């Protein structure tokens, strides 16, 4: 069969040849250390031993939301569902997690969020902590050394 | 004295005051349900009973990073070292949550900020929760209700 299923380290490998081509394409960028550090929130999807699919999902627990991010399908592998899979799985895992509510940034499929019951929100809807990054020009990152 | 402490939910009206003038101002928007949501996150300074400061930190616990984000001092309590008291007690506060860096995303005070000990860095660099956001203009939210 294929299966949808949390993912681990020996998924990193499969989870990059996937995102990279979106990388490449301006969408997404995520380092494999990056990937090791976040590997509890991928889900994926495998056929045949090919990852073929995943999907991030960033809980906001006080604010019962989560992102769900970093959704890639397989270029030979499109037009099977396969975006209604993780998402469907998404909303199952979120829901046990005593999280009510999905939102995604996208500039891209409107009608396909729309279609699956997704709205669209204002800026201020993002919990706190992923709002100093929306309201992002002259934007300086600034890192300290503890 | 002047306290610096964890905030409390009776601390969000006097947290807000700080604010809504930022808000105005188009740099941060927090409503009050918000910030009950988050107030955890919260530490403010206190003198005579009224909020004179407040910052709020994101822990990123896996990636061992926090985000410092909607750092407001009172405008009659500025040039008496308010933003260092707050940072120091932040910087001292991630170390022991086992946290080594603590990163800003800011279009003001490089100088300041260098001076502390902070450097610039890439959005690669950013926790991958927090990279979906910095990469947002025809970029839409949207959410769906479990």
């Amino acid at each position: 069969a294929e299966q949808v299923r949390q993912a681990g380290i020996d998924d990193i490998g499969g989870i990059l040849e996937l995102i990279h081509p979106l990388e490449e394409q301006g969408i997404l960028r995520r380092s494999r250390e990056q990937l090791e550090q976040e590997i509890g929130k991928f889900t994926i999807i495998e056929k045949d031993g090919l990852i073929i699919g995943c999907a991030a999902l960033y809980p906001y627990s006080e604010e019962r939301k989560a992102e769900m991010a970093c959704v890639a399908i397989h270029p030979d592998y499109r037009d099977g569902n396969r975006g209604l899979l993780l998402l469907n799985y998404m909303k199952h895992r979120s829901k046990s997690e005593n999280i009510n509510q999905i939102f995604v940034l996208t500039t891209h499929s409107l009608h396909w969020f729309r279609e699956q019951g997704f709205y669209e929100v204002g800026v201020d809807y993002l919990p706190g902590a992923k709002q100093g990054l929306y309201n992002f020009r002259k934007s300086k990152i600034l890192a300290l050394d503890l």
